């Protein structure tokens, strides 16, 4: 099938995003940084053993779903482009696009992502796999460019992992308005959250007994440091996976044992810590049933599928435009 891969980031965007987090975050009280600077190559690594951890359940209660709904999502979607907000590097992407091809409607599969690269190796994969499918990578960013996402016939965008767990509900009610209305009737949303659960299950999801969560969390600082000539004494930042049972989030902080003065090379910037304390660094907003039915009514999106694994642990919301 026939491949595109469709820029609209400057070869800059990347580190100039970078540039003004760190400098807007470590500014801030307390200070924070987005989680989306955890990813680079080391820290892809590091995720990827996490989806393997006994202890994070995510990623394997959300294949068992798609593994045995899949035919589901796609008989009552009915969609012939799968528009998926990630890289499109997973199983449960194949899945997806497996039943579609079985329905025999599948067409065109649009990955929609921030890296080029990673969109690149994808598209080659899919068009390998998939004779007949067109594959329209998209690279860009959800604020800017998700209008940049090709018509095609009818279509199924595609946000799991509990990825939405990462917007608090100020960003994420504006962030499902605006794919609402880059959504036209006849399309779906497919959507996975992460469900409140037992406390102790959920921190030890992010505090995992073997510490690959610990150096994931503290891999920001690695990034800092290297990408913008920092010094951060990384391994005098602790490891905290908090459960905030009033948000009912979980939160990993990295705290700061004993005052840290650190300088930011690349930003001319000198922040202080003092003695035992934290920065936050990735919020996971915890789910309930029918409060993502609500959201995503409030979105202007219409929920017609539910789904859970056999324990409860993670729901699949099916939404129509
Ligand atoms: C989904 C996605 C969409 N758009 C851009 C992206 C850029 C880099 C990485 C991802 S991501 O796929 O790597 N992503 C990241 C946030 C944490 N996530 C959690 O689940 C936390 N509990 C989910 C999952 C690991 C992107």
């Amino acid at each position: 099938g026939p491949v595109s891969v469709a820029n609209h980031l400057g070869e800059d965007a990347g580190h100039l995003a970078l540039r003004r987090d760190v400098y807007s975050g470590l500014q801030k009280t307390p200070k924070s940084l987005p989680p989306k600077w955890f990813y680079d190559t080391v820290g892809s690594e590091l995720f990827d053993q996490i989806t393997r951890l006994p202890e994070y359940y995510p990623t394997r209660a959300e294949a068992e779903i798609l593994r045995a709904r899949s035919a589901e999502v796609a008989s009552a979607c009915r969609a012939d482009t799968l528009v998926e907000l990630g890289s499109g590097t997973s199983e449960k992407t194949r899945m997806l696009l497996d039943a579609l091809r079985h329905r025999g409607s599948l067409r065109r599969f649009v990955p929609f992502d921030v890296d080029a690269s990673v969109l690149s190796a994808t598209a080659t994969a899919i068009q390998r796999e998939y004779s007949g499918v067109e594959i329209n990578a998209v690279c860009g960013d959800f604020e800017e460019h998700l209008t940049e996402i090709p018509r095609g016939g009818r279509r199924l965008f595609v946000f799991l992992g509990s990825t939405i767990g990462n917007l608090t509900p100020g960003p994420r009610a504006q962030f499902l308005t605006a794919l609402a209305g880059v959504m036209r009737p006849g399309d779906s949303l497919l959507l996975g959250t992460d469900l409140v659960k037992d406390a102790a299950r959920l921190v030890r999801a992010y505090d995992d007994p073997g510490g690959v969560t610990a150096q994931f969390n503290r891999n920001v600082l690695a990034v800092i440091n290297r990408e913008l000539e920092a010094d951060f004494d990384v391994d005098a930042f602790q490891h905290v996976a908090r459960w905030n049972s009033a948000e009912e989030r979980i939160e990993m902080w990295l705290r700061a044992d004993g005052r840290q003065r650190v300088r930011v090379g690349a930003l001319d910037l000198t922040v202080d810590f003092d003695a035992g304390e934290e920065m936050l660094t990735e919020v996971s907003c915890k789910f309930r049933p029918q409060a993502v039915g609500a959201e995503l009514a409030a979105a202007g999106l219409h929920r017609i599928r539910w789904w859970t694994d056999e324990a409860g642990d993670f729901g699949l919301s099916l939404a129509a435009k």
